[PDB]
């Protein structure tokens, strides 16, 4: 198997057929797709029986997990494009440089990533290493470290070799 | 390896961006995509605008089309599974000749093609070329030949040779 952006995700968020809270503590399932803000564990169940199409009980398939991941990085990619913010930003990036981009919008949304602004003018400009050093300071890195490491290595580097 | 079922299906079915009727007359979009069996124009754009979440006005990109495409012959690998009669026929065939049987199915439902008892014992036998006599004695074979000729010739061989 090669790389790519859903292989990427694959090795970062994991595998899980069962709902869990995440880091922040909202309710989610599958590879790493967010059910709901929601404090009730119903609310979870509700908008999971909704993306699945039956009466799951909060477990799900591999394969009903590979639907929503699928249309998770495709909605982040579609995100990023209609966004005024982050599609400038997006278009001047390389293909491997994009990647790193789509997995910040899959973790922390659309609204979430056109908040860094600085960094976003960073990566615009090419300016790789500056990039990445402010990318550290952020709140991002402070929360998920193991993470946010092995994104600020593809988007200095323009390789995928933090996965390698 | 680009041969597979996706383009296989992109050969037989094409691609068309307006809303077209097909062979049977009724209302059809994208690489061979059913809308509706209703006769309106106004049902059908509704019915595509529920699909897609815009004002399309009968019209689509590659991307949309891609997106129902993929949708569809997801729809036909499940219709195989889930059916008893399909699942035992798909599970003894070889990449190529499955490929085959998931045109069928895209082409005409699980319940059409579960139709086929003889050619699908035959198929499960390993008796190609009685299969392939038999599958152009069919009404498949008489309401469109050219299409059924492609998939027969990939029964008969468990080649490409039909499309490239
Ligand atoms: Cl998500
Ligand atoms: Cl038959
Ligand atoms: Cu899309
Ligand atoms: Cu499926």
């Amino acid at each position: 198997g090669p790389m790519n952006i859903f292989e990427m995700l694959r090795i970062d968020e994991g595998l899980r057929l069962k709902i869990y809270k995440d880091t922040e503590g909202y309710y989610t399932i599958g590879i790493g797709h967010l059910l709901t803000k929601s404090p009730s564990l119903n609310a979870a169940k509700s908008e999971l029986d909704k993306a699945i199409g039956r009466n799951t009980n909060g477990v799900i398939t591999k394969h009903e997990a590979e639907h929503l991941f699928n249309q998770d990085v495709d909605a982040a990619v579609h995100g990023i494009l209609h966004n005024a913010k982050l599609k400038p930003v997006y278009d001047s990036l390389d293909a491997v440089r994009r990647a790193a981009l789509i997995n910040m919008v899959f973790q922390m949304g659309e609204t979430g990533v056109a908040g860094f602004t600085n960094s976003l003018r960073m990566l615009q400009q090419k300016r790789w290493d500056e990039a990445a050093v402010n990318l550290a300071k952020s709140r991002w890195y402070n929360q998920t470290p193991n993470r946010a490491k092995r994104v600020i290595t593809t988007f200095r580097t323009g390789t995928w070799d933090a996965y390698k």
